[PDB]
């Protein structure tokens, strides 16, 4: 099947200023995300080579390379369209109602998501996801790209808390980055994903 | 929405002998899985309490408790019907063809899955999953319940490599447990999940 | 440098009964610890080969194999002499006084240590250690063998909470294993370790 | 016991230019290291409170906060004096001879160390350490601050590969940061640490 590819940004590289700089968007998308695409394709290619030669002695390496890079690729693929120069404000419609039901209010959702974002020790993400078993909205606090999450959980809104996502602009003051993020959230994009996710069940 | 519950086993507790003992099935399902159900419901209840009282200072604890227990619950929910007293043999139909295409052959799939299973350092799982971004079959080697995996990946076939899943019968000789597992795989169940998973895309 | 070797047990397999079975002690020492010794020697051999042949692209694998196996070897090397058929009771002398100072009382230390032991999510350890920077006693809750700890911290008392350490005897009821453990702690060994540790500083 | 404190830098912020910028050194030491000092003291205070008030159900959180922050404090405490404006060149004397014996040559040590540094998937460190069991030099590739290492191993030379350590200057090009690092290694400091380490045994 077709290899992974780097998706293009769906807005100008400087479209998210003054909240996320064009300097960051260029490095983050063009360099960091590109590396995951290559790493994910390479992990699959190397696993196919291992199977074909009958030597799976490096399986642990290949499986971590696969998880790390595929997770990085999935996470950034969702992240870019989650942002918009026409973003901000609050979720509406069925997504807004579901957030009120799952978290109490938009304010409480935001406070929980923000606390999950700033609490990470090392690299990671705060995400809103749909649990396909319970058929419900949850927040997950990812470690690196591929840890601290349940299988099947379907990503809806991502916030990258790796230092490369904010350091050039905000230095160590990551809370100011988290606050800025709310200005650029593309709730229409999150709503489309929610429509897709709600059709998925574990079985 | 409705709380998580413990699913019943879909066969007799001793149905998988001599491959997995009834002694293990009873403890593993009735005690271990029950604990994840309670832990997952409790994590959500405690997160709701934290939001309502405006104190998210324990978010890191609650988010790991959620990930660990929800992942445990998802993983075992898929695991039980993945096994059957009428299991064994090989995948057929579109699932069999997809495994041949993704892994080269059933033998190569089995060798890769087995190597992933025995290579774990600590607790974990070998799983066959559908990557919802690439629309393709992959193996993932999970750490504990909730690590070393990509968001969205949809579980199809699980092998629990926590020591509680095999120690009473096989002691330290986990390779013999992995070999025994192939005798009880419910390929019809895996095929149904694959039919469900193939309808899911990241977007 | 000389290869790592498996230390002998300082007592007969059954010497810790009824608290820890001879059945477990034999498997645990003769099979599990032996595998970490081999794994640690193999990791060093493979690192030397990778340096010599130019294969340091495998470094992440080889360094995880080294950490996991060397940590397992270290941890079990401390564990066996930490137990004794003539143990139990309480720490005395300077060790007893330091535990009182650091934790409040022996009973409070036991409550904290026991909570760290039973709380592990996955495989791990509860340990008492000397922090060589702060020159003070701490508990550390290790993940697997090699996670959740500070460099230099010097192990004094170990409790193995991997399921292989207790499952055959206590099944899922790890609190009963932890309760049993206190009857076999070799406080004289812990005290010797403490004397050695207090001479170590980070500098 | 006395609370942890932030050690002063042994040189001016800009003393490592052009290899590591004063801009980074100031943020890194004055903001990031300060936070680990506070976090480590806070973790110990919160553990004492949990013991006293009966709240050890929070033990997993408090022990992760302790490990993460104490490890960060340890690691940076070693890092600053490991660097010098009068460094670079090569290890000599007994340290140089031991590196030749353990790694083949200084050049082979540098290749291994550099591969461990650039290979990290997430935040972490490459370190040279003394294994207090085997009485030998090893490299360890730390995850975050507190992962992928063996208890007791005594740190000699640290390279911080968290993105905050290099991003403002080197952006995503971490190989150029690692190349730069060799020009500022304080081999006299590493040699002192090695003298101290060789007197430590696991026992
Ligand atoms: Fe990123
Ligand atoms: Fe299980
Ligand atoms: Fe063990
Ligand atoms: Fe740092």
């Amino acid at each position: 099947s077709a290899p992974y590819t780097l998706p293009e940004l769906p807005y100008d590289y400087s479209a998210l200023e003054p909240w996320i700089s064009g300097e960051i968007m260029e490095l983050h998308h063009d360099k960091h995300h590109a590396a995951y695409v290559k790493g994910a394709n390479d992990a699959l290619e190397q696993l196919a080579e291992a199977r074909e030669k009958g030597d799976l002695s490096k399986v642990n390496l290949l499986q971590k390379n696969l998880a790390f890079n595929l997770a990085g690729h999935v996470n950034h693929t969702v992240f870019w369209p989650n942002l918009s120069p026409d973003g901000g404000d609050k979720p509406e419609g069925e997504l807004g109602a579901a957030i009120d039901d799952a978290f109490g209010s938009f304010d409480a959702f935001r406070a929980h998501f923000s606390a999950a974002a700033t609490g990470i020790q090392g690299s990671g993400w705060a995400i809103l996801a749909w649990d396909i078993l319970g058929q419900r909205l949850i927040i997950e606090q990812l470690y690196d790209h591929q840890g601290n999450l349940a299988a099947g959980s379907y990503p809806l809104l991502m916030l990258d808390m790796w230092e490369h996502a904010f350091y050039l602009q905000y230095k160590n003051v990551k809370a100011d980055y988290v606050k800025a993020f709310w200005n650029v959230v593309n709730w229409a994009d999150v709503a489309k994903r929610f429509e897709d996710a709600r059709k998925v069940a574990l079985g």
